[PDB]
DNA sequence: TGAGGTAGTA
DNA sequence: TACTACCTCG
């Protein structure tokens, strides 16, 4: 779009296979008995873990590049409550085309494995699966950190070895915590080990043998603080030191394994256009609309509620909010309800009676509140259809930050528009999808920014579900609720859409909606949005930029949306064109904008496009507070930022 | 409950 | 997927 650089992955190409890797051990694998059918494949990969050695699960059977004389072939196995006794028989070399990624992902498994086994047997270095930590900067008071990199194995279609790795670092406890308790800490928020029913504490305690070497002490001698946020020192890192760090490792894990000599990958980068944010008129950042007015702003009513019993608006406020409304060209009605929780009933009439005279949101001065009542307060608000935004009271005029925020998300929640964008874009309206709010379910719940400016953003409302996976006829209805609140804003059918999924699209999820909307002569086009597993980004010379496009594979391509060097090291976003007919370039362009779009942040933009963090944060406030208030709360007001 | 990210933990 | 700590304010 503007200039095309280069950039660096995390990623290191390493020495090719070599003839014995290039055509692995094919291994015909008899169980006893023969297994049941969900549970056969996950049980021949434990067969492939028991074996030892580099194996994998090839299909039906299992592929080495370790030789089958040098592998457990008979044994025992133990799976969930049944006994299972394996068998391996060598059925010669299957030659595999890394070209077919079908066997590509066989390859790369076994390349995995690789990289695990060997590491295993480094001395003396901390290994926890593809994690390895090898050395120490930071101790503590009864706890240590160690310092090193995640990392992986694969091998490309070229067929050569391919090594990522992200520096990291581990957190841990050196003492029990009986031994710790007695150092001077406080109590761990949880803890990894290491009466009702005839054998006492005691007795079954040293009876059950875990007894045997530490001292006395549930228990306290018997288990281990899992130290966290709980027991300071930035564990982020600046691009620059984090990049040193992965060439350092990158090269002693391929000089210390025999894997050779790493060269960083270079990746072909394009510098994207400056989104155009808006309110009456050019902004930098949304809390500048509250100076320069907003992008769509009518005659609105806000009522302030005091917890902490004290009188009106304070002044700062009130004249903040009469410069945002001077200045978008709107009327502004401030009210001040009289009302208290713990007025019982009469509080929800109080509000019955604010929200019948036109009242839109309300700001609420307290305390820090708990979460319990937090969410009791919420919900019993959104009941009479009011949003509300929090603000705690020790609250000095100074807190610019703090108090803007708090009156942009006021705004956005009484349904105004703060920002937009000016820009040509494929699509006009811009809906993501995800669930969460998880337990014994999910929330499937979808958010929309419609228009081309993205000068509406709106909700839907969820749905419960017993996964991740969003049913078919869901994700159609939402999307259906989005285009005719399209429709009741533009007097029409959008001319393109543009479908986001929050992770991995689960196989035809989209399937009905897609031919929903073939049908009905709407263009679209559906990106998947991963948030990890996109690695790292670096530039190959010069400072690192923020708008990265950097298309990788076919229909694949990173995007770094978000940069600030104070907060460390950018995590790019993965993305996938799952489906539609518009280039990649015009895609992660539009996809870049609409993180600027989001309005409760007035001075950071999201790294996720605006429809996708308020998805987000819709199920999690929907899962924490329930279904049953939304009922009567109004599409445009954003109740969950 | 100010918001964002990057870090950590399960 | 949640949660907490620290940094800083496009
Ligand atoms: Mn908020």
């Amino acid at each position: 779009h503007l200039g095309k650089t280069e950039v660096f992955l995390n990623r290191f190409a390493l020495r090719p296979l070599n003839p014995e890797e290039l055509r692995p051990w094919r291994l015909e694998v008899v169980l006893d008995p023969p297994p049941g059918r969900e549970e056969v494949y996950p049980l021949l990969a434990q067969v492939a873990r028991r074996a030892g050695g580099v194996t994998v699960r090839m299909g039906d059977g299992l592929a080495s590049w370790s030789p089958p004389e040098v592998l457990v072939l008979e044994g025992t196995l133990a799976r969930m409550g049944q006994t299972y006794a394996y068998r391996l028989y060598p059925k010669g070399r299957r030659p595999l085309d890394p070209k077919d990624p079908g066997e590509r992902s066989v390859l790369s498994a076994l390349a995995r494995r690789l990289l695990q086994e060997r590491l295993r047997r480094l001395e003396g270095v901390w290994v926890e699966g593809l994690a390895v930590y090898r050395r120490e900067h930071a101790r503590g008071p009864g706890w240590r950190v160690l310092g090193g990199a995640v990392l992986d194995l694969w091998v490309s279609d070229s067929g050569a070895f391919l090594l990522e790795v992200d520096p990291a670092y581990r957190i841990l406890c050196e003492m029990s915590l009986e031994a710790w308790l007695a150092q001077g800490h406080p109590l761990p928020k949880r803890v990894r080990n290491a009466l009702p029913g005839g054998l006492s504490l005691l007795d079954y305690h040293a009876s059950k043998g875990r007894l045997q070497g530490r001292e006395g002490g549930h228990l306290t001698g018997l288990l281990v603080p899992v130290l966290t946020l709980e027991d300071s020192l930035a564990l982020s890192l600046p691009w620059e030191e984090r990049r040193r760090r992965t060439r350092e490792i990158a090269s002693w894990i391929g000089r210390r394994l025999g894997l050779g000599t790493p060269e960083a990958v270079r990746a072909q980068a394009y510098r994207l256009s400056i989104p155009k944010l808006m309110g009456r008129r050019a902004v930098s950042k949304p809390a500048d609309a509250l100076r320069v007015g907003f992008y769509r702003a009518q005659e609105t009513a806000l009522a302030l509620l005091r917890l902490d019993g004290a009188q009106g608006w304070p002044e700062f406020l009130r004249r903040a909010l009469l410069r945002a409304f001077g200045a978008s060209g709107a009327s502004l009605r401030l009210h001040t309800l009289h009302a208290h929780p713990s007025q019982g009933l009469a509080f929800r009439e109080a509000l019955r009676k604010a929200k019948e005279e036109g009242v839109q949101a309300v700001l609420v001065l307290t305390p820090p509140m708990a979460w319990e009542d937090r969410n009791r307060l919420k919900a019993l608000l959104l009941r009479e259809g009011l949003p509300s935004q929090i603000l705690n009271v020790p609250l000095r005029e100074e807190e610019r930050h703090r108090w803007e925020n708090a009156l942009l998300g006021l705004l956005a929640k009484a349904g105004l528009q703060v920002v937009a964008l000016s820009g040509a874009y494929p699509a006009e309206l811009a809906v993501g999808f995800d669930a969460g709010g998880r337990e014994s379910f999910r929330f499937g719940g979808a958010a929309c920014a419609v228009g081309g400016d993205g000068g509406h953003l709106l909700w839907t409302l969820p749905e419960a579900q017993a996964g991740e996976r969003i049913p078919q006829e869901v994700v159609w209805d939402l999307l259906e609720e989005t285009l005719w609140a399209f429709r009741r804003k533009a007097g029409r059918l959008p001319s393109r859409v543009l479908l986001l999924r929050d992770g991995r699209v689960p196989q035809d999820e989209f399937a009905l909606a897609l031919e929903a909307l073939a049908r009905e002569g709407i263009a679209y086009d559906l990106v998947s949005v991963r948030k990890s597993g996109g690695g790292r980004v670096y530039p190959v010379q010069g400072r690192l930029a923020d708008g990265l496009y950097v298309p990788l594979e076919d229909k694949t391509f990173l995007l770094l949306t978000v940069h600030r060097d104070f907060r460390g090291t950018p995590r790019p976003l993965k993305l996938v064109h799952e489906a539609g007919d518009t280039p990649l370039e015009a895609l992660a362009h539009q996809i870049f904008h609409l993180t600027r779009l989001y309005p409760a942040s007035g001075f950071a933009f999201p790294r996720l496009p605006a429809p996708l963090h308020l998805a987000d944060r819709l199920v999690k406030e929907v899962g924490r507070l329930g279904i049953r208030h939304l009922k009567e709360v109004d599409r445009e007001k954003l109740f969950f930022v």
